[PDB]
């Protein structure tokens, strides 16, 4: 049994990151084969933090200005290039620990295990959910840029994130390994605020599925409501609307637990209307919403490895 | 900023575990140097579940009956022995990835990152807190025995747990690598129930420190109460009593945030008496209590690596 | 009763 | 204001 914030193993990602330094500005970089993917903040002094000119700054920097350290190993930068909003530093050494990697741009709501790092030493790993406003509620400090988020399935790693900045409201922002940001953010110290945060409904449904399977079934009731009424109530309660695709992806959980999707949709609607009533579901008094159905399946009674 | 359930990196522990099999009963084991520490559940058929005779069972099993698999690598069992409630299988191959390991028996309330595993493949890693009733609220299923919990400091790993059983109330139990249980349990399918669960006060205070430093300071107030009154209120609210040592270990956080210990003790007492009043502290509507002050220091503004 | 775990491996 | 991050290493 048991159910809590469980993150993927990190060794395959622990052994594939280095420290990238330019002058007095350093950060973490994701090392794959003979390439190092790093945020382009590396070529930025403190005085030009407001409106960096990344083209001019990159065309000013040289090959030897980039310093790559894999623990205590020194790496030479054979070449450097920029794509979108990241830098690929072609290095002379191929990483022996690089696993089967994919660069996927995950849609909002899909969770992933970020590897919080500082100066090339993995500080830790924890789950995060890509919010609909295209931010992550991670725990990062100065020097944590380049802390990649990833998924692991069938012993294959898919990197889907690279941390870049904190928003003033406390949430964090990042790119994919291709370079494009997640959202309308810009790579400069300009006043940027994410949109209104909306709680993900499908993740809540997966969390309720996990609660039912674990042994907590007080919220279940015989009452059943249609999809459209549930969508209206979620909209007036600031939750993401539920589509047919979300019900379709919940099919394995419905088969595993034996409760139909609409039944727990009605139960969830009633939970919103009457509140949580003061009691507790699996150690949380608020609806946890960073649990995808795939994560529930691979973490609950299913015995999926990685 | 940011603050959530952050667990230690696992690669140094991912690369040091194998699968131990006897007949039709398999499970996970911790491989260190030329030794494999496994639960003695491995020598257990389904029929003798009530009162296993581990001495007779071990004296009946032979060396070749134990099968050790490191992924796709087959390991020969040179010898086997029992200590307390674990088996050390001396194998012919020394693990090249074994790090500096220590076997520490953590006191209740000290958190640790369990590496949930299934059939030798690391399924994931997540934080857990050793409850005062000497249980952990982990997420484990069948075949997860041997999933070691560990801490990492100064790139040195200290194993402090090994999962063995689930209690009927839903919490899990385990040993240390020395073999002694954490609590009054017995290693058999006998009806065993843990005592009344008590929330750890020092961990709550550390969580409040993290909330204050992160930027949430609504609960703070000028009211201040003595230690004895706070202890009485915690006792009548089913929390662990607070001693002088707990205030002493909280010193670094007091210096970092500038808030006196008794001030937040009074604030916490008032929170207990008046409830949480429906608002939220860092995504949780209940007092999180699996955050040690050391974990807060190494996770918050402190830039400690591993 | 305890649900003390180990894997149920075939063969 | 954005808190665009990197390391604050000296030398």
């Amino acid at each position: 049994s048991g159910f809590r914030k469980m993150a993927f193993p990190s060794g395959k990602v622990e052994g594939c990151m280095v420290q990238v330094t330019c002058g007095t500005t350093t950060l973490n970089g994701l090392w794959l084969d003979d390439v190092v993917y790093c945020p382009r903040h590396v070529i930025c002094t403190s005085e030009d933090m407001l409106n960096p000119n990344y083209e001019d700054l990159l065309i000013r920097k040289s090959n030897h200005n980039f310093l790559v350290q894999a623990g205590n190993v020194q790496l030479r930068v054979i070449g450097h290039s920029m794509q979108n909003c990241v830098l690929k530093l072609k290095v002379d050494t191929a990483n022996p620990k690089t696993p089967k990697y994919k660069f996927v741009r995950i849609q909002p709501g899909q969770t992933f295990s970020v590897l919080a790092c500082y100066n090339g030493s993995p500080s830790g790993v924890y789950q995060c959910a890509m919010r609909p406003n295209f931010t992550i509620k991670g725990s990062f400090l100065n020097g944590s840029s380049g802390s990649v988020g990833f998924n692991i399935d069938y012993d294959c790693v898919s990197f889907c994130y690279m941390h870049h900045m904190e928003l003033p409201t406390g949430v964090h922002a990042g790119t994919d390994l291709e370079g494009n940001f997640y959202g309308p953010f810009v790579d400069r110290q300009t006043a940027q605020a994410a949109g209104t945060d909306t709680t993900i409904t499908v993740n809540v449904l997966a969390w309720l599925y996990a609660a039912v399977i674990n042994g907590d079934r007080w919220f279940l009731n015989r009452f059943t409501t249609t999809l459209n009424d549930f969508n209206l109530v979620a909209m007036k309660y600031n939750y993401e609307p539920l589509t047919q695709d979300h019900v379709d992806i919940l099919g394995p959980l419905s088969a595993q637990t034996g409760i139909a999707v609409l039944d727990m949709c009605a139960s969830l609607k009633e939970l919103l209307q009457n509140g949580m009533n003061g009691r507790t579901i699996l150690g949380s008094a608020l609806l946890e919403d960073e649990f995808t159905p795939f994560d529930v399946v691979r973490q609950c009674s299913g015995v999926t490895f990685q």
